[PDB]
């Protein structure tokens, strides 16, 4: 969970 606004990292993959 690297750069995320929810419950899955929006940017960065994963």
């Amino acid at each position: 969970h690297q750069v995320p606004s929810g419950p899955n990292p929006l940017h960065n993959k994963k």
